[PDB]
């Protein structure tokens, strides 16, 4: 299919011969999925997101059926927020990032996707993330007026200063909306700003 970012874009999937939801997730290396039983032998593990590391558990070479395309791979168990597809599965089931629809540049998903994003006169790196809703930048001394915010994920929340109606060019195409600033390990472009430049899955 090919998948617009004006919502989440959750699919259906099959794993253990359960169905659950899960969010296809580029600023995800791993999947990762809420707690349940896998069939087999698991090992510990811990990762990271915008608020912090949780523990989980690891089973490798899993079959997953997402939104019927087939993959084989390692699938994280424990409390995360939300059911994600990471990078692993998705460059499994052929997925890529497509700007305008398809005219623009193709981002595969065997690495991040960063790219270069100009805001407030300054150029940085940004990963293009299909799981974020909003967009996240590094402490940044923006002028102008704001509101607090707290954002979550895995990890929990951190606070934030919300600013609106900043232009945020990436990759060269320009867009405008609401900007988020604080302490995120990453730079992040989510679904408010991807839309803007017509990012579409496509798989
Ligand atoms: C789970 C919640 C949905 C997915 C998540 C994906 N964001 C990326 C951001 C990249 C990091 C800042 C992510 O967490 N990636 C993880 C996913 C877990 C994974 N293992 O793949 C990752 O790739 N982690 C690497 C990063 C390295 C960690 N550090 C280290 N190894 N030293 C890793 N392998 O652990 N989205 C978010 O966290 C966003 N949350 C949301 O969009 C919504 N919040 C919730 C709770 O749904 C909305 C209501 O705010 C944040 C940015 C706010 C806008």
């Amino acid at each position: 299919p090919q998948i617009t970012l004006w919502k989440r874009p959750l699919v259906t999937i099959r794993i253990g011969g359960q169905l659950k939801e899960a969010l296809l997730d580029t600023g995800a290396d791993d999947t990762v999925i809420e707690e349940l039983n896998l069939p087999g032998c698991w090992k510990p593990k811990l990762i990271g997101g915008i608020a912090g590391f949780i523990k989980v558990r690891q089973y490798d070479q899993i079959p997953v059926e997402i939104a019927g395309h087939k993959a084989i791979g390692t699938v994280l168990v424990g409390p995360t927020p939300v059911n994600i597809i990471g990078r692993n599965l998705l460059t499994q089931i052929g997925a890529t990032l497509n700007f305008c629809g398809g005219g623009g540049p193709q981002i595969t998903l065997w690495k991040r996707p960063l790219v270069t994003i100009r805001i407030g006169g300054q150029l940085k790196e940004a990963l293009l993330d299909t799981g974020a809703d909003d967009t996240v930048i590094e402490e940044l001394n923006l002028p102008g007026c704001w509101k607090p915010k707290l954002i979550g994920g895995i990890g929990g929340f951190i606070k934030v200063r919300q600013y609106d109606q900043i232009p945020v060019e990436i990759a060269g195409h320009k867009a405008i909306g609401t900007v988020l600033v604080g302490p995120t390990p990453v730079n992040i472009i989510g679904r408010n700003l991807l839309t803007q430049i017509g990012a579409t899955l496509n798989f």
